């Protein structure tokens, strides 16, 4: 199968008077290149996918494409929807801008059955022949996709090479690589990165690397080179910021992380996200001061 | 304010051939209108709204406001979305469509903080001057319309003027309509219809009464009368099929159901919604034999 593992970033989109940031999204995507990441996802979760129009959407495909170029960092497109059909024309559509993959979230809010989403999975996999990773996130969905499922979508589509979990479910991820350890296996949880990568997991989706990518990239390689004591090590020291960027639902901590030290102009959501209480503006900002955060 | 209460369906959406049977829609929302129903809400979650086209969207609100013209029978559009913007843009749209109100669902997904919910519907709101009902359901947003935000939005905003609570929670009941007696709490979980209605709740939002519109009706009407004996009698009878149209995610029981009962011609989803397994379609089988199921 092909994949695409390792270091990754869920890219935060900036806005700048209600549009998308463009030049400052491209200078974000070099930081993370240069310091040290393996793939990129524009217009995920973090991105606030939701909020982008579709031109939009493209435009930061795009945008994360054409910076790419010439490195060895790919683009892992967020590409999902609670509608196959719409699921099934975004993966056309991010493998027609440049994408190398596309992460596929589990169908929110119309909680579909096990037999509907591996119905919906494969829809999406036939579709492109550029490789998919499902994204497991219950919490935000309102469904799981049982380890069963995500088992035989990797085995019966060629496409599917894995999924991000984010469940806080370490006994889901043992079932996951127990019984298919051919799948990669990805992070979607920041502190619980170097669990998921010791017991096999080949990659993280990031949240915390859009601050810190030296160090989320240092801990992914540590592990995938089986220095597990030097990857624990940046798993302990970042446990306290890994924690504070989801103080309020994630990206609205860490647009405020970025924001205050400097690395984006403005701090603008989209409606209905918005900036965080007075409070956790402060404990962001009280725990950022024991991180040392790579400017340009 | 203006509201809109009584017995109110969540109307399905038929599909024939992977279209919207139009026929079968209008057919439907007579046979409500002629069994009591006081209000349908088109392109809500039980009619399939996540897979339905910009276009299947209109054709089915003017649909439903073609067929309730000349009727006391009032149109409560299905009309949200996770992103304001377009939240805004669905409820000016249903407006201009004819609906009588909007239904809006908290925004799925993303997870607004409570600032944020209250930005979203107030925003929302001052777009339309149609009444607005709230819809609460956390098991399919991930996210909770906090009883303090339910009633700032009411007391702030002219055209809010209730919630649809689908959570389970009679505890948040009691605190909604204890601390603002005035707003319209609607129960969106037909299990538990008379509880919330003996607390002062004056409507439901029913998915048991695209088969049963008729006792849905009478309980709501004699629960609104306090009539509570006649009114806990039907909800009591209506328990089994109430539990068994939730034995998988709704609207796939109901769909079932209304084919079973020949009401649709074509047990049709769009995925990644799709038919029950055969052991709980037989089950939704042997529950509809103890209710005698009007036709058209
Ligand atoms: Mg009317
Ligand atoms: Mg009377």
């Amino acid at each position: 199968k092909n994949i695409i593992i390792g270091a990754m970033t869920a890219l935060i989109t900036p806005f700048k008077n209600g549009k998308v940031d463009e030049q400052s999204y491209a200078r974000l995507i070099k930081r993370q290149i240069e310091n040290g990441i393996d793939a990129v996802v524009p217009v995920g979760t973090t991105g606030e996918s939701a909020t982008l129009t579709h031109e939009e959407h493209r435009t930061c495909i795009e945008i994360a494409v054409e910076t790419c170029k010439g490195t060895k960092v790919k683009v892992l497109a967020g590409a999902g929807s609670n509608a196959t059909h719409q699921a099934v024309g975004l993966a056309k559509f991010a493998k027609e801008h440049g994408a190398d993959g596309i992460l596929s979230v589990a169908p929110y809010y119309n909680k579909p059955t096990q037999q509907g989403l591996y119905e919906h999975y494969k829809a999406i996999a036939q579709s492109v022949d550029i490789p998919v990773l499902l994204y497991n996130v219950p919490g935000r969905t309102g469904c799981e996709i049982s380890t069963d499922t995500i088992i035989k979508l990797f085995r019966d589509c060629e496409n599917i090479y894995g999924v991000k979990e984010a469940s806080g479910n370490i006994d889901k991820c043992v079932d996951l690589l127990a019984h298919e350890p051919r799948m990669m296996l990805i992070s979607g949880e920041d502190a619980i990165n170097y669990p998921i990568l010791s017991n096999g997991g080949k990659g993280v989706i990031s949240v915390t690397s859009n601050l810190l990518p030296d160090m989320i990239s240092a801990l992914t390689h540590f592990a995938l080179d089986e220095n597990y004591k030097e990857a624990k090590k940046i798993n302990d020291e970042l446990y306290n910021i890994n924690k504070i960027l989801f103080c309020e639902s994630n990206p609205i901590p860490i647009k405020t992380a970025m924001y205050l030290a400097g690395l984006i102009e403005s701090l603008e959501f989209r409606l209905p996200l918005c900036s965080p209480s007075k409070e956790n503006f402060a404990k962001i900002e009280e725990v950022m001061k024991k991180y040392k955060i790579k400017g340009f």
